């Protein structure tokens, strides 16, 4: 066998080679003698896409005949990655396409590397939305993902001289085989304008019009013939006023200025956990909300209502036919917008319209760090969206009256709960708009949802306890096991079968093989094969050598002070310093690989990439160190690079200050792929250690209590400097130019910060972190017992499947039951 | 029979219905129950496009194995119109697709109306280039059309309140089924920068880079299996410097500013016979030249040279493998650019490089009116293209030295011939660069090429007589007979066969039926059927009724003072005035239809559209006139509207002041479609009257001699005003608000101009024009004898085929022999 990537059947390997040669000639208009690997990749992309249009068309007509409650997942980010392999996995096409291209004389693997990632996300948030869409289609949900088809996704990172250089991601330069533009369904979105209060309504008048044109991408569930839809809006100028708001300027200039309306979907904002209050961002937020709500209401007005049902467009059943989920506060304008359409256009009374709005909306909060929070200045909302500010003031008015009635006399509560923040500039607090206008609010890991109830939304929890929930994040076992680690999925499937791919709790059955000797050597063999293949990819695409027999220590995630790549840096420098001190003493060899992108304006995260490259500069060229220690910055980290490094890791760094990483999902990916975790009791590390047992994890540090104790006291970093010689030695190395010789003051900003303004108190966890790291090296030395802990982690990772998450969203927030029932075939059909 | 639009064969009607249902499902991802006519149009467009990719691939590999001399036709305009029907005509698919969609229950005609015109031209020039491409593919020439893929072609004209309103032509909103993007073949184009003169060369340094990405459209010859290529460049920003010319500005802003480089192909300049010296226009001109020349040289470096031939890249054979034709001076920078690449990059000596450049280039001049002429200010060329200005100064230097040697002492000649014009601003005269750097210069009709030799390029003709040629324009019989007038092509084909479609001189054989009674009634019957169908289309898409039993008097062309829609206006007002004077006197009924677009800044042409609508306002609502006279402005005139009005015309207006319309091609279209011509002895009207006999035409007016006599004297329009009461009456009607009641001064600008600054002396031809118009009404009254003159014109129109024009370009300028040999089948094949 190759692996169990499906059957390579006789009629179907021949079917696929026929269609591959059809598309190269008819679609690509190339012949075999001028086709490059890229043309061969497109011939394949088109042949696999033909296998899901049958199922797409019949999944959509099915939701039309039966009319289930529809789930609208609204996100400004969807981080899909590449879609050829994933689509072959979900349709069971992967071995038939492997044989078929083999017979055509091509390497499928070589062609899969040609696909550009769809990079429409920054990281965690965007990828949670792509893992969610996979699980909704796998669980038979009538679900729709909605977002912006950005033409430039997250920048490609280049390192020049150790510094990040950002360059535009032109992911569409060659085309996207997977979208279907739907210009028939373009919709108008209004901006600026003013409100006339006339007789039987307010009206929004003298608005600028932008057209939202849809592009649909298919989302296939795993082996069940459901193919749901991701619809992504693109901005288009009208050809009228963007031209005929006549009377000199210039004709050519009017046409060139069209790219003013079309700039709304041009580029993703490259910030992860940081709010920039730019007008273009708010235009992006209103545009995906306005266009999506029109499409939603349009579908509901057909339903079985636009036939009969009671007969009246009674929006009373709108919540029993519509669930819209808000992915963070970025689509929060869906609350005042659903109100506007219903009061202003459909003419419902306010209070009916408000009951229908809270009953269909639900809000997911993703972080508690204050600079991530949206607080949009009122003059901005006032200019651009004047009806919506009025609706926000009226919602506020009425909500604070409920607070006043329940907490009579508590005047500080009222100022603390207001959706309107007074101050220098007044602002609207979008998270407050979202708790007031949603029937459910949830965090993303059990400790983060407890921190919401206890600290940041405590007033809101005391008011309406029944709204706050938890739904711990997950990861999809299809890309994150079966696709990136087929060998591990194989050796698992040999022992327990293939039903675990859509039932990840079945992995508990591996616990019976924790003492099976053939299993332990197999598990250790695929990890070694992954390490060898990544070690190779590295000299191929990017390198000057590494050693596959070392511990692969990796921390790959966005560069932030709260995720503390700096604490990892302090640990690498220690290791170096100890082996400069005792050169001929044995130490377990490590390749520590750190990678991630910094948002362009985040000066400290840019300085941290520069420190990591400066350490590898020194460490990787010291001869006394030899191959005992290598430090590597993993360039342009993205979804496809994660599918290559996470199978190859031995140790996962999940080192954020307790209370700052709300969940994390990279931690989950590493746990089902055979890495052991070194982490703090933060986010979902706590539920993972509870699932594997704390003995099967390396936890260290401060807990949330201890962080708050320290903050009661006052964190003084000099106390640590003064008491720990190894820590002291490192800072004066940074401070004197040991690591930056030509530019000795270069790192003074990291030193000054760590010493005087460290928000994430890197020094407080340093002692217990280098002690915990001594413990993992000790165990790496006992291969057999490292692999049995690995086994304890894999067999215990099934809780962290996004199928478990989506089934709890479905039941406890959406009111819909998941299915795992194969939809009636693909079978051809024309009606 | 339906007509002879090919066979509707059994295996092939079934082949086409299979493929139509394949594309609607697999390409369009629609099913029969949600498909609109537009989806049905795309299913068809894709099924007919599959039939020419076989022939395209094998026509191109054929020119590769046999390696003929290649003809590069460089134009900034290609006015293609719609391409579904035209492609069905050239592949003999039209009746099989008619039966196939009929069986599917659809009307092909209804779907053909859904296609948007490719409007990448202003009129005459752009359409001559589309008629040329058809004839080169029909004559087996290895020819390539090269231009800019503008994303906005010529604006769509809207009339509000009688005024033209321009709106952006978003022809690509729904997609173009016919192009194939070729992003693999993107090429760099450089701008700005500076020149370093270093040791063994000048170098062009610190340039801004724009990428030219190609899009190929197929050009099928008529029924010969040749499918040539039209390649159209699109501008794309690099993702490097258009981003990493680093150091603050803003990351988002850098990505948004990409549409600064991409504005180069955004919109066609909407000016016909008028030069605007805007920097964006010159960027458009360099960009199609730079990118095209790279592709040209790239193809030549493979040829049989990049194998062996002598062995050295001896550019000596470049003229024997390459012909590049300059369509007007818009690609004139192809001369200094071919020099730059050869001296600066390929390191040929100047004089070898100059001999190779003049021997491969040829220039077509299209007009003598002075404001149409390109004279680019030197500070513009100096900034943007500094190497090329140096090369232009060196070419000038050397050319004037040849003039000095031949005309010793003639110092005025030298200042008159210079490519550099001194004055207020120095300018480069692009037409002079083109005669100096081309081995052939030609005009477009016999009198226009005589006017070039006698007036505008007289000095150049005395210097190098052997360069000046004539190549009278033509029209393609495939769109302009067979496609727009199938009934006329039928009744012709009944009598003489179908070989005339690629041999239009065979139409002379209709002269034997000028007295055949069945033929005369047939010819009269298709004209009546065309008139009925256009009269219908009109109430459908646009109307409030016309009478098909009147003479259809039409003048449809761009609005210009030289084409004199104003003289036609004077004639309509006369007719009205005479029948207000004698109400109960019979006059032959006329529907006079005038249509065309005005360039946006051309205030007088905009005022002329407004006069025409103001006349129809009055005339079409006078009850005394009844249906004896209707005046209609034919909105948004373009290629597809021409295919509908020109079959339906009885009389063609070709009324420009002698010496101003260099050729005209609308005049030709009307002559093979059964309209009689009222015209002056201008452009190609002279060769048409010479071909049908002046008895078979209505010529009037001043000849060129008489225009110059009048200009020797001094044209005084008041002399006409004073002597012709009917003319006098009209001007005081204009002047008093008879035609503009609420705004009595509205037309004072037309009056003031006609009276004091008429360049095209509208009043001098007025008497002989209304007398000639009395003669055509007299003959319309004798139906039998109108149709025998019509017959004398049709049978005599074969000279005016673009197949005759291209065969004289081929033989007398390009050095290649036309073929009419069917290329070896389409037959499948994979190598
Ligand atoms: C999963 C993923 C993330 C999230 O990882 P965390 O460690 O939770 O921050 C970010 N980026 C990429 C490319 C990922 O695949
Ligand atoms: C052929 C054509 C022209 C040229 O007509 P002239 O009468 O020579 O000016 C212009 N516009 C359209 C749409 C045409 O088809
Ligand atoms: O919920 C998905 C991820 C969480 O796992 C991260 O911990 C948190 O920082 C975040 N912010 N936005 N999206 N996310
Ligand atoms: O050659 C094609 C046509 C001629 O027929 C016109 O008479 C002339 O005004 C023109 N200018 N540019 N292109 N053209």
């Amino acid at each position: 066998q190759i692996s169990v990537r499906g059957l390579a059947g006789v009629e179907n390997v021949t079917e696929l080679k026929k269609n591959f040669n059809r598309h190269l000639h008819f679609t690509l208009v190339k012949d075999r003698n001028v086709a490059t690997p890229r043309d061969y990749y497109f011939a394949l992309a088109h042949t696999v896409r033909d296998h899901l249009v049958g199922r797409w068309i019949r999944t959509q007509q099915h939701y039309y005949e039966k009319d289930p409650k529809r789930i609208y997942y609204l996100s400004l980010e969807f981080y899909m990655g590449r879609t050829l392999q994933n689509t072959m996995v979900n349709l069971a096409l992967e071995n038939a396409c492997d044989e078929a291209t083999y017979q055509l004389g091509l390497d499928m693997e070589e062609l899969e590397e040609i696909e550009e990632d769809a990079g429409l996300g920054n990281g965690g948030l965007g990828r949670l939305a792509a893992c969610f869409l996979d699980s909704m289609a796998t669980l038979g949900l009538a679900a729709y993902g909605y977002g912006i088809r950005y033409e430039f996704g997250i920048f490609n990172q280049k390192i020049c001289g150790g510094w990040q250089m950002e360059e535009a991601d032109d992911w569409l330069r060659y085309g996207n085989p997977w979208e279907k533009a739907r210009p028939e369904f373009t919709l108008p979105v209004h901006f600026y304008g003013r409100v006339e209060h006339t007789s039987q309504g307010a009206k929004w008048v003298d608005t600028q019009v932008v057209l939202a044109m849809p592009y649909d991408t298919p989302v296939p569930g795993y082996r069940n013939n459901v193919v749901n839809t991701m619809r992504l809006w693109s901005a288009k100028a009208p050809n009228d006023f963007n031209l005929k708001d006549f009377n000199v300027g210039g004709y050519i200039q009017a046409v060139l200025d069209r790219n003013l309306a079309e700039n709304i979907s041009r580029v993703l904002y490259p910030n992860d956990n940081f709010f920039e209050g730019k007008e273009l961002r708010l235009k992006q937020e209103y545009f995906v909300v306005a266009a999506t709500l029109q499409d939603i209401i349009r579908r509901f007005k057909s339903s079985k209502f636009g036939c009969r049902d009671p007969v009246r467009t009674n929006f009373d059943a709108f919540p029993d036919k519509v669930a819209i989920q808000l992915n963070d506060t970025h689509p929060s304008l869906a609350i005042p917008e659903l109100m506007r359409v219903l009061v202003d256009l459909e003419r419902l009374d306010w209070d009916k319209a408000w009951e229908v709005t809270v009953k269909t909306c639900a809000y997911t909060n993703h972080t508690v760090i204050p600079e991530a929070l949206e607080r949009w200045p009122v003059h901005l909302l006032e200019t651009l969206l004047p009806r919506h500010l009025q609706i926000i003031y009226e919602i506020n008015q009425r909500f604070l009256n409920r607070v006043a009635a329940a907490f009579p006399g508590d005047v500080d509560r009222l100022r603390r709960m207001s959706l309107v923040e007074e101050g220098a500039v007044k602002r609207i607090n979008m998270a407050h708009l979202c708790i007031a206008g949603s029937h459910a609010v949830n965090g993303v890991a059990r400790i983060h949802s407890e921190i919401l109830k206890k600290t940041i939304f405590k007033d809101f929890y005391e008011l309406e306890p029944h709204k706050f929930q938890n739904k711990t994040n997950g990861i999809t076992p299809r890309r994150w096991l079966v696709l990136c680690n087929p060998g591990l999925a194989e050796i698992i499937a040999e022992r327990i079968g293939e039903e675990y791919i859509s039932d990840l709790d079945q992995l508990r059955k591996l616990l019976s093989y924790v003492d099976d000797e053939a299993f332990i050597r197999d598990v250790a063999k695929v990890k070694q094969e992954n390490k060898l293949k990544f070690a190779a990819y590295l000299e191929r695409e990017y390198k000057v050598h590494i050693n596959p027999n070392s511990l692969f220590d990796v921390q790959v995630k966005r560069i932030h002070e709260y995720k503390r790549q700096l604490l990892n840096c302090l640990h690498v420098i220690t290791l170096y310093n100890r082996i400069k001190k005792e050169p001929n003493k044995f130490v377990v060899p490590r390749t520590v690989m750190i990678g991630g992108k910094p948002a362009p304006g985040y000066h400290m995260a840019k300085m941290i990439i520069k420190l990591i490259t400066a350490i590898g500069d020194v460490v990787n060229h010291d001869p006394v160190v030899g191959d005992r220690l290598r430090v590597i910055f993993l360039e342009n980290y993205r979804v496809s690079l994660a599918e290559k490094v996470i199978p190859a890791a031995d140790l996962s760094e999940q080192i954020s200050t307790a209370g700052t990483e709300a969940s994390g999902t990279g931690n989950m990916k590493f746990m089902l792929n055979g890495a052991l975790t070194i982490g703090t009791m933060d986010g979902a590390n706590v539920e993972m250690a509870e699932e594997a047992g704390e003995e099967n994890f390396f936890i260290f540090g401060m807990r949330v209590e201890d962080v708050d104790r320290l903050d009661q006291r006052g964190y003084n970093a000099q106390e640590y400097y003064d008491r720990i010689p190894e820590l002291r030695q490192i800072i004066e190395q940074l401070s004197s130019g040991f690591f930056s010789p030509k530019q000795p003051d270069l790192f003074k900003d990291i030193v000054n910060m760590l010493m005087h303004h460290d928000r994430f108190k890197v020094f407080a966890d340093y002692e217990e972190y280098v002690k915990c790291q001594e413990r993992v090296s000790a165990l790496y030395k006992n291969p057999r017992e490292w692999t049995r802990m690995v086994i304890r982690n894999i067999a215990t990772s099934g809780k962290f499947s996004s199928d478990r998450t989506i089934a709890q969203y479905a039941r406890e927030i959406w009111g819909v039951e998941p299915s795992r029932q194969r939809l009636p075939a693909p079978d051809e059909k024309i009606p």
